[PDB]
RNA sequence: GGGAUGCGUAGGAUAGGUGGGAGCCUGUGAACCCCCGCCUCCGGGUGGGGGGGAGGCGCCGGUGAAAUACCACCCUUCCC
């Protein structure tokens, strides 16, 4: 078949006509999450966006309120005092000019890169055709690269998220895990849903959540209403 | 409503986009063989069937701008 046995029990569990609740979806995809893991749970949106345009683009970040529910591996590159602050705030990893040729010589065990304004000089010129393709090169847009890089390690520790639209107009987000309880996975949806809407662009014609969905790592989908 | 389609070069080879992913599938029948329809960039792909009877795939590494299982929302080019 085209999909195994486990997959195949779940989808009467779904009405693909019914579009759920948060509430009742938050219940819902912990009955589904089915993997021998702690499936993340994503929400989809699908946006009245024309994808084509950068005044349309949707992009940013967001604190989930409680979070992700997975350890974020954060690599820090500094100077001076900085670095002994990223240390202290728990970074997983510290370095400056040699961590910047490890990575340029292929080291990616980690999950997010994050730096002082004073080397992104240096890692832009050297690693952004190395951590660009993957969505890693640094950033004081997406709250990545800036002085207070205490808080900033600790805000991604926290799992904070991006979001940022593809193009071909649809966007995606992790918003927890499975194992959450219902009422915290659906806090934490509303929370993404409602950094969404804060992004709606100006200029965006009709409906701007054509189609809103949440899934699991592993499980079919549940449509939703993102206002409820 | 339903069904197909996604290939520069390098690379197992047919890598549409992004997000999730460290697991996934398998006597609820793995690999493999065989037949037919469709598609094809003529490499193969894809959907279904006739057999088979125990493992196959992913991750890592490698190539690459991008990495592959599995899952989600989409888009392209089409056809009932």
């Amino acid at each position: 078949p085209k999909h195994g046995k486990r997959y195949r029990a779940l989808l009467e569990k779904v009405d693909p006509n019914k579009i759920y609740t948060i509430d009742e979806a938050a219940h819902l995809v912990k009955e589904l999450a089915t993997a021998k893991f702690d499936e993340t749970v994503e929400v989809h949106a699908k946006l009245g966006i024309d994808p084509r345009r950068s005044d349309q683009n949707v992009r940013g970040t967001v604190s989930l309120p409680h979070g992700l529910g997975k350890q974020v591996r954060v690599l820090a590159i500094a100077k001076g005092e900085k670095i002994k602050e990223a240390e202290e705030a728990g970074a997983d990893y510290v370095g400056g000019e040699e961590i910047i040729q490890k990575i340029l010589d292929g080291w990616m065990d980690f999950d997010a890169v994050v730096a002082t304004p004073d080397v992104m000089g240096a890692v832009g010129s050297k690693l952004g055709r190395i951590l660009g393709p993957r969505g890693l090169l640094p950033n004081p847009k997406a709250g990545t690269v800036g002085f207070n890089i205490g808080e900033i390690i600790r805000e991604i520790k926290a799992g904070r998220i991006e979001f940022r639209n593809d193009k071909t107009g649809a966007i995606h987000a992790p918003v927890g895990k499975a194992s959450f309880p219902p009422e915290k996975l659906a806090d934490n949806i509303r929370a993404f849903i409602r950094a969404l809407e804060a992004h709606k662009p100006e200029g965006a014609k009709g409906t701007f959540l054509r189609s809103v969905y949440v899934t699991t790592t592993m499980v079919p989908s549940v449509r939703i209403n993102p206002h409820s």
